[PDB]
């Protein structure tokens, strides 16, 4: 359900009702929507630490669609790092 989810904390509450919060996995067909929705929609720098998604990039990268997407991945999760590390050169 839900085609565009667009803001970052209502795809936290689509996480938690496809895991645990343990962080281990009860339906993967309900995990990838999120990861579908992360692909089309990229988690923003402040609403990453305000919900609180730095524990999706952990599960997820164990747990993603493709193992080797996760190594492809950094790229777009650069853009949330520059919060820790400068990292903003054309995404401005």
């Amino acid at each position: 359900m839900t085609a565009a989810p667009a803001s970052p904390q209502q795809i936290r509450d689509r996480l938690l009702q496809a895991i645990d919060p343990q962080s281990n996995i009860r339906n993967m067909v309900a995990v990838l929507e999120v990861i579908s929705s992360l692909e089309k929609y990229p988690i923003t720098k402040e609403a990453l630490e305000e919900t609180r998604l730095g524990k999706l990039i952990n599960d997820v990268r164990k747990k993603t669609k493709n193992e080797e997407l996760a190594k492809r991945a950094k790229k777009l999760l650069r853009s949330w790092q520059k919060l820790i590390e400068p990292a903003h050169q054309h995404e401005a």
